[PDB]
C-alpha cells in the first residue's frame, strides 16, 4: 500500500534525482536559437499608499469606470490605472498596450524599482545562457546600453554582420544607438488593497511601451543569415507571434510576419534543429489560425490552460476548450491529444497551477525529469525573482510539492495505467505528469512561464542525447 505521506515521500526522492540528471544533462546541449522578443521590463513593486494618491489625482470617478469597460488598449492614465487596479480585483496577469506618448513620458516618470531583461526570448536567455551555461544565441530587435547590460555574464550571443562572415558576439559588444523597448511591470502580493479592491491572487500588470515586438520586427541577421545562425544551435525557442493582428492600419498584414518565421522553420528543419513553440494567447482568431497550421513544422509545443482552450475553440471544439478553462484534468488531457492528433507535433507541454503535463509521440523518463526540472526552475524564480546560479535552483527543493496534485495522481492511475510515478503509456504516446511546487509568497511573478517551458524542453533534449 502507499499513502499520501509515502507519496510525498516519494516525489521528494523524484525531485532530487531529477535535479541531478538535469544538471549533467544540461551541459551536453550545444546552442540553442531564441527568437523574437527581447526588450526591457522596468519592475514597480506597488504600494497602497502611492498607487491611491494618483488615481484620486487623476479622477477616481474615471478610474473606476475603465475598471468595469476595460479598453484593449492604454490612450490615457486613467486607462493605465484602471487596467492596473483592474488586474488587482481579478487577480489577474494583464498586458496592454500604451499608445499615448502622453502615458509613455508617465510610466517613465513614475519610474521603476527594478530593471531585468525582459520579453520571452530575452527571459529565456539569461536563464539558458547566464544560469545553465548553454550557448545561447538570441534575437535582440534593440541594442542601447542600458538593453545589453540587462543579459548576465556567460555564453550569451548575438548574431551581427562583419563582412560576408557572420559573428557572435556577447550583447555588450553589439551596443548600438537604439531605441529602449520598455515593459513597465507592476507586481503585486495576495491581498494587495486599494481603495476598496484587494488581490485574491498575487500578479502583474504590464504596460507595454515598445514598439518593435508589437509587430515582431526582425535584424538584418535574422532574415538574411538565418542560415548560418542556424548552422550554430542544436535547440531553438519560438516565442512573440500572439502580438500579430490581421491588419494595420498602414495596409501591411500578419503574413508579411509569418511567411518569414515559415522560412526559418523550414531552415530549422533541414538542419533537424528541435524546435518549441510558445504558444500565448492570440486575441486576433485569423492570426490563432495561421499558428495553428505552423504547428506541424515545430517540434514541440508549450501552452497552458486558455491557450488550450484557444486552440479547441478554433478547431470547433467548444465543449472540449470550456472544459479545459475550467481546469478539468481529463479534458486537459483530451485537448492535447486532439491537438497532436490535428498537428502530428511530437511534443505538448502544458503547465497550469500546481502540475505540469508533457504529451509525447516518443518515450522515457526524461521527459518527467524535465518537467520535474523546470517546477524546481519556476519555484526559485518565485523566491527570488531573478536567477544568477544554477545552484539557487537547488534551493527550491524544500518548497513543498503541491499535495492536491500529488492527490490529484490517484485519478490518472485509475484511468490510465502508469508504467512509473508520473508516467503513463498510450498506444503510440507517452503522458508524464508531474506535481509542482507552487511558491507561497514569491518575489516577481513575471517570466515564471518563460522558465517552465525552456526550462523542460532543454534539459529533456540534453538528458535524451544517447
Ligand atoms: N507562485 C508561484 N510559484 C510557482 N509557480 C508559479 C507561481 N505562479 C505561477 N507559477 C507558474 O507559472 C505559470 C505562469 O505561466 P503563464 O500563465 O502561461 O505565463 C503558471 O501556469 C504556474 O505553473
Ligand atoms: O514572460 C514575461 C514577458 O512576457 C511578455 O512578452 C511581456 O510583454 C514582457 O514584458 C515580459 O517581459
Amino acid at each position: 500500500k502507499e499513502s499520501l505521506k509515502d507519496r510525498i515521500r516519494l516525489w521528494k526522492r523524484l525531485y532530487v534525482n531529477a535535479f541531478e540528471n538535469a544538471l549533467n544533462a544540461i551541459p551536453n546541449v550545444k546552442g540553442v536559437l531564441l527568437a523574437y522578443n527581447t526588450n526591457i521590463d522596468a519592475i514597480k513593486y506597488l504600494d497602497k499608499d502611492d498607487l491611491e494618491k494618483r488615481v484620486t489625482e487623476i479622477g477616481k470617478e474615471k478610474v473606476f469606470e475603465i475598471i468595469e469597460n476595460p479598453p484593449e488598449k492604454i490612450s490615457s492614465i486613467e486607462e493605465l490605472l484602471g487596467g492596473i487596479l483592474r488586474s488587482i480585483k481579478l487577480g489577474k496577469a494583464m498586458e496592454w498596450f500604451v499608445e499615448s506618448e502622453e502615458v509613455r513620458r508617465y510610466l517613465r516618470e513614475w519610474g521603476w524599482d527594478e530593471l531585468r531583461i525582459g520579453g520571452q526570448a530575452g527571459i529565456m536567455a539569461n536563464l539558458l545562457g547566464g544560469v545553465y551555461r548553454i550557448p545561447t544565441i538570441v534575437h535582440v530587435p534593440q541594442n542601447p546600453k542600458l538593453q545589453a547590460e540587462l543579459f548576465v555574464d556567460g555564453p550569451i550571443y548575438v548574431p551581427v554582420f562583419e563582412g560576408n562572415k557572420l559573428k557572435l558576439v556577447h550583447p555588450k559588444d553589439a551596443i548600438a544607438e537604439e531605441e529602449e523597448l520598455i515593459h513597465y511591470i507592476y507586481e503585486f502580493p495576495r491581498g494587495f488593497q486599494v481603495f476598496d479592491v484587494q488581490a485574491p491572487r498575487e500578479n502583474r500588470f504590464i504596460a507595454n511601451a515598445d514598439d518593435y515586438n508589437a509587430r515582431v520586427y526582425m535584424r538584418r541577421e535574422f532574415r538574411e543569415g538565418f542560415e548560418e545562425i542556424t548552422r550554430n544551435v542544436e535547440l531553438a525557442i519560438i516565442s512573440g507571434l500572439q502580438v500579430l493582428k490581421e491588419y494595420y492600419p498602414d495596409g501591411t498584414t500578419y503574413r508579411d510576419v509569418l511567411d518569414r518565421v515559415e522560412s526559418h522553420l523550414n531552415i530549422l528543419n533541414r538542419y533537424n534543429v528541435k524546435s518549441h513553440f510558445e504558444f500565448a494567447y492570440t486575441a486576433n482568431r485569423r492570426v490563432r489560425e495561421a499558428l495553428v497550421e505552423l504547428l506541424p513544422k515545430f517540434t514541440s509545443v508549450g501552452l497552458n490552460e486558455v491557450e488550450l482552450a484557444s486552440i479547441m475553440e478554433i478547431i470547433g471544439d467548444e465543449e472540449l476548450a470550456k472544459e479545459v478553462l475550467e481546469g478539468h484534468i481529463f479534458s486537459v488531457i483530451d485537448a492535447m491529444n486532439v491537438l497532436m492528433d490535428e498537428t502530428g507535433i511530437e511534443r505538448i507541454h502544458f503547465h497550469t497551477y500546481g502540475y505540469y503535463l508533457a504529451l509525447t509521440q516518443y518515450r522515457g523518463e526524461e521527459v518527467r525529469d524535465a518537467l520535474l526540472f523546470a517546477s524546481l526552475a519556476a519555484a526559485a524564480k518565485a523566491m527570488k525573482g531573478n536567477l544568477e546560479r544554477i545552484e539557487q535552483i537547488r534551493d527550491a527543493l524544500s518548497v513543498p510539492t503541491n499535495e492536491r496534485a500529488i492527490v490529484l495522481e490517484e485519478e490518472l492511475e485509475k484511468e490510465f495505467t502508469e508504467f512509473e510515478n508520473g508516467l503513463i503509456d498510450m498506444v503510440d504516446r507517452q503522458l508524464a505528469f508531474v506535481p509542482t511546487k507552487i511558491v507561497a509568497s514569491p518575489k516577481s511573478t513575471v517570466g515564471i512561464g518563460d522558465t517552465i517551458s525552456s526550462s523542460a524542453f532543454v534539459s529533456e533534449f540534453g538528458m535524451r542525447k544517447r
